[PDB]
């Protein structure tokens, strides 16, 4: 079993890298945009195991400071969310800690579509 040495952080960009070629160029600026923005000073710079609850939690609070849109607030959690459904593929991770953090009261942008609902 290796140990939890990968930081988060090192994990989403070698996630981002082979992912690019699914979402498209001009979408990935945008993940990227938001990854090493929000993601990365806050979770990234922590190691992929030590990611529990509270780190979420402390994210979409933080969202609501920065005032961040619905739609922002959503994608960017689906972003931390699609790293640790391929950390839980990789076997990195037995759960998603992210799983259970959705966007608030609010739905997608009428601009930006690819509107994840059941």
């Amino acid at each position: 079993m290796e140990p939890s040495k990968l930081s988060y952080g090192e994990y989403l960009e070698s996630w981002f890298n082979t992912k690019r070629h699914s979402v498209g160029i001009q979408t990935a600026k945008v993940l990227k945009g938001y990854l090493n923005s929000r993601i990365i000073p806050s979770l990234g710079n922590i190691k992929l195991a030590k990611l529990t609850s509270l780190h979420m939690q402390n994210y979409v609070n933080s969202l609501r400071d920065e005032g961040l849109k619905r739609g922002t607030i959503e994608k960017i959690i689906k972003v931390i969310r699609n790293s640790l459904e391929h950390a839980i593929d990789l076997e990195l991770i037995t759960k998603n800690v992210a799983a259970k953090t959705k966007l608030p009261k609010a739905d997608k942008e009428e601009l930006e579509h690819h509107h994840h609902h059941h």
